């Protein structure tokens, strides 16, 4: 992925938190144009500019366009991060100032990856041996090779692995499993809803199971009503085990699924 690439950017601080990265801007002195680059919670191959001015913190979401650029909102194209920080640099266009000085990762820090990141390659991994059917040569040359339609494949499909993902399970049956044992207020699940790729998440809140829809909109961004919008259904889980952002508190533990 171009967060491979962006690991070899010193000023790449890789998945952390809007408040963790104004946190380190501050430990950087907080002096105008002071920026570092960090990958985006909500878009799928996104990055995000974090930068100091005015002793305030402004954040920019750089999407990954259709055609594989690289664009704040109403700017120009850049075919990588890095581009357009040095293009940055030099013109502010559209920017509140111009990037000054990189805050670099401070020595012990490396990029942080999130649940997602951290089980990414053993599933792409995997993919390839148990559909391809390869156990050497292509096996590692297929990974290299087909590694960007992997990634974007793995990226659609791995909430399918993980614990709070319980698949085309009825509302009546996900109150029931999240209502068995400890009432932990917080504790939560997401379904499938049909087959057309819509959601819905259970939250335990005060022994009452809160039910909330999660919907595809043109573009196929999912999002609770009136929520931010995420690619992925992994992206959207780590933003409200974060933040409570509309939902009545945040997520904590995953709903046992039946063992
Ligand atoms: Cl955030």
């Amino acid at each position: 992925s171009m967060a491979d690439s962006a690991n070899h950017l010193p000023f790449f601080f890789g998945n952390i938190t809007r408040e963790e990265a104004e946190d380190y801007l501050v430990q950087g002195g907080m002096s105008d144009g002071l920026y570092l680059l960090r990958q985006s919670r909500n878009y799928l191959g996104g990055f995000a500019l974090s930068v100091a001015h005015g002793r305030k913190a402004h954040h920019y979401t750089i999407e990954r366009e259709l055609n594989g650029t690289y664009a704040i909102a109403g700017g120009r194209t850049h075919a990588s991060p890095a581009d357009l920080c040095h293009y940055h640099s030099q013109e502010s266009d559209g920017l509140v100032c111009l990037l000054k000085k990189p805050f670099n990762r401070p020595q012990g820090v490396q990029p942080k990856t999130g649940p997602f990141e951290d089980l990414k390659e053993n599933l792409i991994r995997e993919y390839v041996k148990q559909t391809w059917n390869l156990q050497g040569q292509a096996l590692e040359q297929a990974i290299i090779s087909q590694k960007p339609q992997l990634e974007k494949l793995i990226a659609t499909t791995a909430h399918e692995k993980m614990p709070w993902f319980h698949g085309k399970i009825s509302r009546e049956e996900s109150e029931q499993i999240v209502l068995i044992g400890s009432k932990t207020n917080g504790k939560f699940l997401i379904r499938a809803r049909d087959n057309n790729g819509s959601y819905a998440l259970c939250l335990l809140h005060e022994g009452k199971v809160l039910h909330y829809r999660i919907d595809k909109d043109k573009t196929g961004k999912l999002s609770i009503p009136e929520g931010k919008k995420f690619d992925t259904l992994w992206q959207l889980v780590e933003h409200y085990s974060y933040k409570a952002d509309g939902l009545l508190r945040v997520l904590t533990v995953p709903c046992q699924k039946i063992g």
